[PDB]
């Protein structure tokens, strides 16, 4: 049995589906059993890391777990995993842990505080460490739906966005094929792209020009305070200013693990085109 936590999510849903396709018994962690909103063949379970007694029942007879970095409860998970006889944990982490002075960064520190307890536990592990998720572009969907323009603080800020399906394929490979125990994979998409480049690629999927223009930082800060705590807004804008005009690193890891080219953001945009139009 494999437990896929967050089995309703972008990545977890695809992992669980692909595992059922291979004829494997899959448990899917969900918020509510009346739902469950999961692929055919996945057994819905509560796997709430803030209630470790739910974890104990979720892990009964489970061989392997796909885990997403919970903000709370990793020590409780490690305990119950050990006691249940789990042999392999695949963790969705972040490429931030690989950067210099990752302790000095909040995002880096958050992910390190989940990796380290797993690393020190005695459990078999694989870490999957993506850069920016392509799915972050869905945040522009409401704006793109109504306009020919996305306004942002840093149109020139680079990321290397990774398609969720590639992440899911790497996770599935780590769970079902040999050579991934104690491996930590840094995943990027095949191209480093500016925000403005990404917007234009969504325009291409839609078949119409979508521009990306600079807005003053204070305006951008105000709007972002509509979505986030003022502290987090400050950190977002600092990260974007640092990546402004700075191509991010492109890694070959997806191809090296899966044997298939990494999916492009152009491909991503086409796959998700329905989100961007009426």
């Amino acid at each position: 049995k494999i437990l896929v936590t967050g089995a309703r999510g972008s990545i977890g849903s695809r992992v669980a589906g692909k595992l059922v396709e291979r004829g494997l018994p899959v448990r899917g962690g969900v918020r509510d059993l009346a739902a469950p909103g999961l692929p055919e063949g996945v057994e819905a379970v509560q796997a709430d890391l803030t209630r470790p007694e739910t974890l104990a029942r979720a892990l009964e007879g489970v061989d392997k777990v796909f885990l997403y970095t919970v903000p709370e409860g990793i020590a409780g998970f490690v305990d119950e995993a050990r006691a249940a006889g789990v042999r392999h944990v695949v963790l969705l982490s972040s490429i931030a842990v690989t950067w210099p002075d990752a302790d000095r960064d909040p995002i880096g520190r958050m992910h390190l505080a989940v990796e380290r307890p797993i690393e020190e536990s005695g459990l078999g592990w694989t870490f999957v460490r993506p850069e920016a998720l392509a799915t972050n572009a869905l945040g522009w969907a409401p704006e793109i739906r109504g306009g020919d323009m996305v306004r942002c603080a840093y149109p020139g800020a680079y990321t290397t966005p990774v398609h969720e399906e590639d992440i899911a394929d790497v996770v599935v490979a780590a769970l079902t094929t040999p050579g991934h125990r104690s491996a930590a994979y840094a995943l990027t998409g095949p191209e480093t792209l500016t925000q403005a480049e990404q917007v234009a690629l969504i325009g291409e999927a839609l078949g119409r020009a979508v521009r990306c223009e600079r807005m003053p930082e204070q305006e951008a800060r105000a709007v972002l305070e509509g979505l986030y705590p003022a502290e987090v807004v400050d950190a977002i804008l600092a990260g974007q200013a640092a990546r402004d005009g700075r191509p991010a690193e492109v890694l070959d890891t997806i191809r090296a693990v899966t044997g298939r080219p990494a999916r492009t953001f152009r491909e991503w945009a086409g796959d998700h085109v329905a989100a961007f139009r009426p």
